[PDB]
């Protein structure tokens, strides 16, 4: 003879009694504390307020439920023969919501990673974590990854439901793995006098590669003796040849390197 | 947080509840019931009446209490800031008593004796065991004895006790042991003419032995022909002879016996 009733966190409650014509006296009560005595305000506190004292039900109301609230509530009453109790347990329960979770992090190709999402809810949240870019899903507070590959980077999602009507609140975290530069892709160019050429090397890297041009022995200084520019970007550096020059041909090496590794080859400039 | 206030069973219990000035209401629960709000009658017991309605204590007495009255009695009341409780257990402890023991009892001697003694109360209280002319002590609700013998018997005293502040009451058994006579001491008398003498049987019985004299053949009757008197007692009988006579001179046999047994012995008058 114990009734459940279950309210989300921050709402109103409301505690109905009903009751027969003969009844002499009635009251509820917060687990051994009295709030209302017929008319009689007992409880000091301002949230719990009478709805209905009507000689067939007596209906009280709390505003705004804390996790303080959960406790048993009976309402006692007497009849001209016997005593009386109607029982109810009240029950809080708290929407789950991320509350920590793992800042932004990088680390090294082959490194190992560790993230965390700790999430609060009444009943117990499931936390559940996701990659962005590829589907799979670890039923977990915390997720490790070992010796991680340059694909597996990417957003991590985490995602928490206490199964409730509210929404789950997920919250992600963008995760960049470090890695030295590979040569992609390299072109040479065997061009006549008169026309103007470029040579250039593909190399993506994190963080992006500084790249650098070799003629020979010595490197290049995209200055405008010699007639020569390089153009760098994030994934590429393109060596720019103006007009024509005699000594321009000959061997060349682009080199590519950032804190992780270095990578060269050597492509020719011909007629 | 909780206390104890522990009552024999049928007497009155009285429950205050100490208040400062500032109490907005007050009122005593027996457990989730109410009974006494403020001047205001709930339960409709009439053995629960309020005492004191002081501003400084609040208290009310049952009347008559039973095991059914055990429970969680609370004084719940309110302050103009906060609510209060101060919680008392009742307990009811039903007093050790006797209500069966065995009736005075007689045996043979050698024979088996078993004594009973049933003792109610709450909680199970401990019966006790005692012999009161020698200390023997059994701790069980029965007592047995095997081959009773003459020492033996006595009063038997049983005690139980359930611990509370009451009394024990306790009570006593008489065991009887009967047995036959044993003729422990006899005197004969070689006396001169003109003195007087006398002879006597010592034998201890019970019941009493009934103690026969013999003069020769014939049995004396304590009467003044032949001027001869026996005096007989508990456990002797003296054969008294007054004077002399010259047919007192002679063979005697005493015999004493109960309903257990006899027993005789052979004494001569000399001269
Ligand atoms: C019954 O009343 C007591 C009064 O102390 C409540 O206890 C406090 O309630 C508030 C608000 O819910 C909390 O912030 C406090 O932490 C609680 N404890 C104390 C020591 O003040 C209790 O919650 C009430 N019970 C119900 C079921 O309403
Ligand atoms: C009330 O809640 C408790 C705890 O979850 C559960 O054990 C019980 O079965 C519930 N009763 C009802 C009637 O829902
Ligand atoms: C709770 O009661 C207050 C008081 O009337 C009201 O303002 C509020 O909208 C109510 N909220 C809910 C969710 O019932
Ligand atoms: C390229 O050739 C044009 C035409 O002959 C000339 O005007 C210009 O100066 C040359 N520039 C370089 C860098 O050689
Ligand atoms: C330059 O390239 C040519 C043709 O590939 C090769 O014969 C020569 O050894 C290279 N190096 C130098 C310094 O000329
Ligand atoms: C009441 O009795 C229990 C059981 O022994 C004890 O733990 C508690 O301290 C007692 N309370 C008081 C106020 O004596
Ligand atoms: C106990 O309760 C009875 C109830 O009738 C009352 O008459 C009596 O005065 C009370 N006190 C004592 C000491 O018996
Ligand atoms: C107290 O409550 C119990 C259980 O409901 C009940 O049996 C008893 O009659 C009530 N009154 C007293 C005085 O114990």
């Amino acid at each position: 003879p114990a009734d459940n009733y279950t309210v989300c966190e921050g709402d109103n409650a409301t505690l109905s009694c009903f009751i027969d014509e003969h009844v002499t006296r009635v009251a509820w009560l917060n687990r051994s504390n009295i709030l209302y005595a017929g008319n009689d305000r007992w409880t000091s506190d301002p949230r719990v307020r009478l709805l209905i004292n009507t000689p067939e039900e007596f209906s009280i109301l709390i505003t705004e439920v804390g996790l303080g609230d959960e406790g048993l509530y009976t309402c006692s009453f007497q009849t001209r023969h016997q005593p009386y109790t109607t029982q109810v347990y009240l029950i809080v329960h708290v929407p789950a919501r991320i509350v920590n979770i793992s800042s932004p992090v990088t680390v090294n190709e082959g490194g190992n990673v560790n993230l965390l999402c700790l999430a609060v809810g009444r009943p117990e949240p499931t936390v559940t974590w996701r990659q962005l870019r590829d589907g799979f899903t670890s039923e977990g507070e915390i997720l490790e990854i070992s010796d991680i590959q340059r694909g597996q980077a990417g957003e991590y999602e985490c995602v928490t439901h206490n199964g409730v009507n509210s929404a789950p609140d997920s919250r992600r975290v963008l995760v960049t793995v470090n890695y030295p530069p590979t040569i992609t892709d390299v072109t040479s160019a065997r061009t006549a006098l008169g026309r103007a050429a470029l040579l250039r090397c593909e190399a993506m890297a994190v963080p992006p590669a500084d790249f650098q041009w070799y003629k020979d022995d010595r490197l290049l200084s995209s200055g405008t003796a010699e007639g020569l520019k390089v153009q760098t970007e994030r994934t590429r550096s393109m060596l720019l040849f103006a007009n024509v020059s005699a000594r321009h041909y000959g061997n060349y090496t682009c080199r590519a390197a950032n804190r992780l590794g270095a990578s060269s080859a050597s492509m020719r400039l011909l007629r």
